[PDB]
């Protein structure tokens, strides 16, 4: 056990564990995002691409939670992983409106890990957190608020035409 | 005092003076059309990058008169700037109309201030706004034109769809 | 308006509106403190390049707050720009000592600011500041110490003889 | 005789051989200047270099007025050079004070000959001043004010050693 462990609650080292779930969780919900826009009958390339790396990046932040957890002298616990709320996922709006939903869900279980985290008066954990999560969350938010604006003035003009140029300007591919 | 200040009449240097704060005031609207461009409601990054390489352009023409001003032997004296007459700035057309507003507008003092430098024989004054002002403005103005002519043309077809296709092939992101 | 705003108060978005109004009027006063130091009867040109320097760095700390505002779903709003306090600002002590004030004030509306932030459980607002504002403060006011201390040193021996020297040995030219 | 004379009055090409007289006569005038400063009883190199550079400048304004003459097909006239007006220059104030009354003389000369020309209505010879004569003489005066600032400041303090650090410490050499 641990001869490191030094100003590490246990309720702290509970909601690491969680949130390591929440964020794999997310990244299972990329994989299936990205494959379904690469399907012969959606066929986005872009789209696919832009949450292809999302799954990476969420897989990582969970990575990252658990090494910290290690770093601090607590024990890694893995729970079964609820597979994706969908099989299909609509149009690229309705896809971009579900990962903004999903996105503004993990923000707020990491201010709420900062607020658990302040309360017990673990800085560590609290700089972690502002440090590798939270501007990435903002920014990451910020952008798909910018797509979803995007995406919203081309498919109220005309859908499939709009939906095709926002792949092929917008996203990367 | 002045040791230096030969042929620069009274007049001139309090309308210098003048026009210092009409260019930074329209570096003011500037960096909020830019602003305004980034909000994740708008989301137009091109029209953004834009206005803000038009904001530090107005700031740098105050800068040039400021040093002027100085090499003449004139005194700066600095007044209050005036907030941006709008709060929000509407659509790409919007905007671009209240600019060549804008611009037409400092063009029209900066020709009242060479016919004021003509008047008093000063022939530095005359030579300085044709050189580093006349021909910019000119050439800026003629660019919004084309720009407006641009979107016009596109809005008029399906405006939420022209103004994305603006932003993309037109403007630089 | 905005599908991406969480956890930002309408206290923050006020105040970080009111300390982008402080940064636009300090790098005002700044660009009025560089163009004193370049006046002919002054010529003291590292004085110049020191506050024209600094007025950038405050222009640049406004552009990045209105970023930020952008970013958490805030809205930029505008004020009136208050002309600087004084139109002469006397020798090279009078002027770090007037920028020292300045500066100080603008800690202290930081401070303000972060403490508004911790009251409302706003991580990120807190380490946006921590990490691009307050130690770039604290070094500066302890620079512009430095500087008020070694031009005391000077202009108590011999005032003009000390200006000079101080412009020319420790100020960038 | 000329073949290709057009739109030059007679009045401007005698204005033009006065103003190559003018110019000689400064650049004479800097030549002892510059030599005064390499005195082993005066031994102010960064000084002496300074007006040296003068003179060739006044010469190569000369040389650039005698070739605008050809160009226009006016012929030059040349006449007696005087010598300067003193044969010691006293201090380095004394001297930049000379220095700055000479440049307002040949200002005034260029702005007069500006006036010809544009009541003769002659543009070539207007733009010709504008581009080659009018900011440099600005620049230079502004330059000029600049040094007698700076070395009133010092031999306000104490003469001997403020003339050295001026030398050394602003003058190239
Ligand atoms: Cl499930
Ligand atoms: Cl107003
Ligand atoms: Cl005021
Ligand atoms: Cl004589």
């Amino acid at each position: 056990s641990s001869q490191i462990r030094q100003n590490y609650s246990t309720e702290v080292e509970a909601a690491v564990n969680r949130l390591v779930n929440l964020y794999l969780r997310a990244s299972y919900t990329y994989l299936s995002l990205g494959f379904y826009f690469d399907r012969d009958d959606v066929a986005l390339e872009g789209v696919c691409h832009f949450f292809r790396e999302l799954a990476e990046e969420k897989r990582e932040g969970a990575e990252r939670l658990l090494k910290m957890q290690n770093q601090r002298g607590g024990r890694a616990l893995f729970q079964d992983l609820q597979k994706p709320s969908q099989d299909e996922w609509g149009t690229t709006l309705d896809a971009m409106k579900a990962a903004i939903v999903l996105e503004k869900s993990l923000n707020q279980a990491l201010l709420d890990l900062h607020a658990l985290g302040s309360a017990q008066a673990d800085p560590h954990l609290c700089d972690f957190l502002e440090s590798h999560f939270l501007d990435e969350e903002v920014k990451l938010i910020k952008k798909m608020g910018d797509h979803l604006t995007n995406i919203q003035r081309l498919v109220g003009s005309q859908a499939g035409l709009g939906e095709y140029l926002f792949e092929r300007l917008t996203l990367k591919h």
